[PDB]
Parts: structure tokens; sequence; C-alpha cells
């Protein structure tokens, strides 16, 4: 099935300014298009902002601005920060979009004709912060901000009120079976492992109708119109999953603006998402609810769920109210844009809640990026060792070759498996597993005395390393975007083996090619001292 390789990332509320758990989900989202279309594959990449509901009109309240002005301010940050963030994302939207809205009025009209929607009550505890229906099993007690006693959510600490409301009502309860049958048919559509189990075991306890509209009043008239009845407006949840289905439908000009909404989803070959990336927060929306949706309404299902886990700086909370903050951006300038995006992604897997440290970064930063990577593109690049400034001609292989080029012949299948996952912690060592055997390769043949003697030898051992330095430098392309550029400028390996299939193949840049134009004193990675 040849498809538009499709992978999303949340729409993001626009209460606040962005922060990390936004760029680091973004990222992830990123790094899984970037690596689909180095293998040639045809990409598309979403991310957005999600801009109606209580949540986002009560902040804008609360700044004393219009909605509109709040939200347009608010989602020029957003765009802002990933521009600076130097992502390849694809198309970047808005729910307040009316070609969006146009979408959730379709699905919803879907859903009602299908017969799975039907005007009920609503009478139970709601987090506004979450826009989250919650069980009286799922709060406890806790303080408000004036220090009073009031109820909170278990999952998130924010406060919970009592809700009360005619409102439209999804028959999820009917559902249970469809979903169980589609988790235990498809054992990998949600990772990690745990999360999968953790849906299965809330579903397999049964599932209670779902409001999907809300009296108007209640959120400040900000939110899209129920079809056919003024006085209703649209879950905000369901109007936000929809932003997946919208995307898929939008023809997107040059400058990343959309053209036009196309009437079939077929027509553009992206949906169903092949992997939405979202937080661990959010996993039931998309897991338990989106599925549904999309099985009442006729769509096809998404192929995988990624759920990451919450970061953490110095052991802390990060917080502006309390002394703790951590700004993607500023750290960025201070370590490098490729640095941090690598930490962040090798830090941590999936199923952990990460843990960022200047310490800890500046120790991948010199140990990983500096002494593993950056020491090894210097050793097969300088003129001396490399005396002919080019790719050797090998000469006959030891086995101790053979073993070395045995590792960098397995890395592209091994790599590929753990980017299909996705975990791509497992990728990125996987592929420094083989940069450190290059590495003590290298130590053991000490290719600088063999510029006296062993000329012969050492074409071998320079053609080996090379060829290593590049196959891992592929496959570390959408991990650090920038810095593989000037690897393979430094290699001189020409533009059409910096991607595809076929380059992933050990000797696909011939003996002869030149090394590109030495910089005086220009490394690639500086070492930064430990403070
Ligand atoms: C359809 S993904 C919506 C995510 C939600 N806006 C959040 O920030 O948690």
């Amino acid at each position: 099935v040849e498809k538009v390789f499709f992978v999303t990332s949340p729409i993001y509320y626009v209460n606040a300014a962005p922060h990390i758990g936004h760029v680091y989900s973004t990222l992830i989202t990123d790094v899984i298009g970037r690596y689909h279309r180095v293998k040639g594959e045809r990409v598309f990449a979403l991310t957005g902002t999600d801009e109606h509901g209580q949540k986002v009109a009560e902040a804008a309240k609360q700044k004393q601005v219009s909605p509109y002005d709040f939200t347009t301010a608010v989602a020029g940050e957003f765009k802002k920060c990933f521009e600076q963030m130097d992502y390849s994302i694809d198309y970047f939207i808005r729910t307040t979009n009316e070609q969006h809205k146009a979408v959730v009025k379709e699905l919803w009209t879907k859903l009602e004709q299908k017969g799975d929607i039907y005007l009920g009550r609503y009478e139970g505890w709601y987090s506004i912060s979450d826009e989250s229906f919650l069980t009286p099993q799922n709060i406890t007690d806790g303080v408000d901000k004036d220090g009073n006693p009031c109820k909170v959510s278990l999952e998130s600490g924010h406060v919970v009120t009592w809700v009360s409301e005619e409102n439209y009502m999804f028959r999820l309860s009917a559902f249970r079976e469809r979903l169980l049958e589609w988790y235990h048919a498809n054992p990998g559509c949600i990772v990690p492992e745990f999360r999968r189990r953790e849906v299965i075991r809330a579903v397999e306890k049964g599932l209670p109708d779902l409001s999907v509209s809300r009296a108007r009043a209640t959120l400040h008239n900000w939110a899209i119109p129920v079809p056919g009845n003024p006085d209703h407006c649209v879950y905000v949840w369901l109007d936000a999953l929809t932003n997946y289905l919208t995307g898929s439908r939008l023809r997107v000009d040059e400058s990343g603006k959309e053209v036009s909404l196309v009437d079939d989803f077929n027509e553009l070959e992206r949906f169903p998402a092949d992997v939405h990336v979202i937080g661990k927060d959010i996993l039931k929306f998309h897991a338990i609810y989106w599925p549904a949706f999309l099985l009442s309404a006729g769509l096809p299902l998404p192929k995988k769920i990624v759920a990451h886990g919450w970061w953490t700086k110095d052991r802390k909370k990060i917080s502006k109210s309390l002394g703790n903050v951590f700004d993607p951006v500023e750290k960025a300038e201070e370590f490098g844009y490729d640095a941090l995006k690598y930490f962040l992604l090798r830090e941590s897997g999936f199923s952990d809640d990460g843990d960022y440290s200047d310490k800890n970064m500046i120790a991948r930063l010199n140990g990983e990026l500096a002494d593993t990577l950056g020491n090894l593109v210097m050793r097969c690049t300088s003129a001396k060792i490399n005396v002919n400034g080019e790719w050797p001609s090998p000469a006959a292989y030891t086995e101790e070759d053979e073993s070395l080029i045995q590792l960098i012949k397995d890395l592209p299948g091994t790599a590929d498996h753990y980017y299909l996952i996705p975990d791509i912690q497992k990728a990125i060592i996987a592929v420094f597993d083989v940069l450190r055997a290059i590495n003590a390769y290298v130590t053991d043949m000490a290719p600088w005395k063999l510029v006296k003697t062993d000329p012969e030898r050492l074409r071998t051992v320079l053609y080996i390393t090379l060829e290593g330095v590049r196959v891992t430098t592929l496959l570390l392309s959408p991990i650090l975007p920038r810095k593989s550029v000037v690897i393979f400028d430094m290699l001189g390996v020409p533009e059409v083996h910096r991607k595809g299939i076929e380059n992933f193949e050990f000797g696909a840049v011939p003996p002869g090619t030149r090394l590109g134009p030495a910089v005086e004193g220009e490394v690639l990675f500086s070492k930064r001292s430990t403070e």
C-alpha cells in the first residue's frame, strides 16, 4: 500500500506560551517524518494549535483581550517557536480555520446519521484545564488558588467542577467490543506496550457514553456550533481530534498556506495517520474516543499511537511560578540546536519521564557528540591521516576489518526497525554502538602510524572508517539534520548519496571521491566546560 506517510503531533492549547512539552512532541513528530523522507518516501508531517473551548476562552478573558486576538497572538508564538526550532513540518493547522470547521460539521453529521449521537445529560466532574470528563474515582481533595478546599483531578491535579447539563451524547458504550478487537488484532498499534495494556484494561472495564456537546454559554460562545442546534457547541476534543482528518484533506502551497480543502481523504492519500505522536496525558482521547468516532463514521483507523512521558529539570517540576524554567530555544542557543535535539531524544525513552540538567547535557555533548562522533569525523578527514584528501581504494580485508564491516552492514536494518516501532532512543543507541566500535577499530589500527609504516594498509583502514562514518551519519540525519550536512560536506558525499535506501548499502560512495575543503580550526561539536 503506497501512500503518503502521515505523521502528526498533538495540536496544543493556546492558553499560554509554548514550552518544552510542545517542542518535544513536535520534535518526535519531526524526526519520524525526516526518517521516512530519508528513505525516499512521501511524507506529510502535521502540527498545530487547539484554539476553542472554555479553557482557552477563560485564558483570554484573564488577559482581558478578545479570543480572536488572543488565539491569533499565541498561535503566532507557537509558529515562531517551531520556526526557530528548525523543524521540517509540512503544515501548521489552527482549529479556528474555516475549512477545519466544515470538516468538523461533516464528521458530526456522519456520527449523527449513523445513529450514534442522541440528546442526553452529563452530570459529573469535569476538568476545564484538561477539557476532560472524570468519574468520582478519578478526583480527590485538594486546594484551589485562594487556598480553599476543593476537588482536583487525580491525573493532573487541576481543579474539577461539577457539571449538570443537557448535552448531545455519543454512544461510546457501544464500541467496547470493536475497540478491544482492534487492540488485539493490532498489538503494535499503541506504544510503549505498558500504555497499550492500560488502554485495554480501561476499555475492558466498560465505557460510558460521552458528552460531545455543551451549552453555548458555558463555553462563552468560543466553539463550533452543533449542526442543526445553535444552543449547543461541539466538544472541544471532538473538534480537536478532527484536525488530523482536516489536515489530511488540505492542499498546501509553497509558503505553507492552505489553499484548498478536498472532498474526500483518498484524494491526498494521507489519511489515516501512520503515527500519532502524543503525550501520555491525552492517551484516552486518541486510543479510545478517536477510534470510536472513526468506526462510527466508517473512516479507517490510525496505524500507531506513540505516547511519551513528561520532562522535569534538575529532578523538579518545570514551572515559571516556581523557580525552575526550561526554555528550549535558550538552551539551543547555549548548546546547539542539533545537540539539544539529540539530548532530548537520547536521554529518555517514551516509557520514561525524562530529566534535563546542564550537567547531563554537557556530558552527552562532550562524550557522545564531540568525543565519539566529532573526533571520528575529524580523524578520517585530517590531512595528517588522509594525505590525499579522498576516499581511498581499500586493499584486502582482515577478519578484524570484516567484523566492523559486518556491524556497519547490519546497522541500517536494525535502526530501521527501531524508527518504525517507533523507539528513537534505541535507534540512536544502535548507531552510537557502531560509532564506538569504529573508534575502537581506529584506536586499535593507529592509522597515524600507518601513514609512514604501511600506506597500503592505511587505505583499507581509512576506507572502512569513512564508510562507517557515512552510514552512521545517514541514519542519524533525522536526529542531527544540520550537523549531518556538515559531515557529508566534510566527507565530500555527493548530494544523491545523502538519502534513499540504495545508500543504506555499504560501499555506496566510490573510492576516489574527493573530501570537501577544510576550514582552519572549524570543529564539528566544540566541547564545553563542566560547571
Ligand atoms: C487532538 S490533540 C489535542 C491536544 C490538546 N489541545 C492538548 O494540548 O492537550
